[PDB]
């Protein structure tokens, strides 16, 4: 059903995103939550979100507001999230980042701009998932 539940409230990087991944091609979907609270709605299909089942997570771990270490963490505890891969996006990845998602199972982590490059080697991980 969905490829992609990217977590994003800016919606610049949202249409950014959604082109890159359009670009390679129009049938790959898409999902944004713009908040931990509905990405967490949106897999358990609750608060007016229909039920989806992502291959991958992308998160954007630059906002905030967001965060992204409890929605993780939330996530990891729920066995029926245990095959969705994670990716998170950064415009700067730390030392700090790496000791705080060692534990929490992340594939991987992308610098900002999420461009064809990054794009096409998800559009491969979807394939091989």
């Amino acid at each position: 059903k969905v490829d992609i539940l990217y977590l994003e409230d800016d919606e610049v990087d949202i249409q950014s995103v959604e082109r890159v991944f359009h670009k390679i091609s129009s049938l790959i979907k898409i999902e944004i939550a713009k908040s931990g609270n509905q990405a967490l709605d949106m897999l358990y299909g609750r608060n007016k979100e229909n039920k989806i089942h992502p291959k991958l997570i992308l998160l954007d771990i630059n906002i905030p507001k967001m965060n992204g270490i409890e929605f993780l963490k939330e996530l990891r505890d729920d066995s029926s999230f245990t095959d969705i891969e994670v990716f998170v996006l950064t415009a700067a990845y730390t030392s700090k980042d790496k000791l705080a998602f060692e534990s929490l199972n992340i594939r991987g982590h992308l610098i900002k701009p999420l461009d064809y490059g990054e794009a096409i080697k998800l559009f491969w991980i979807l394939q091989s998932m």
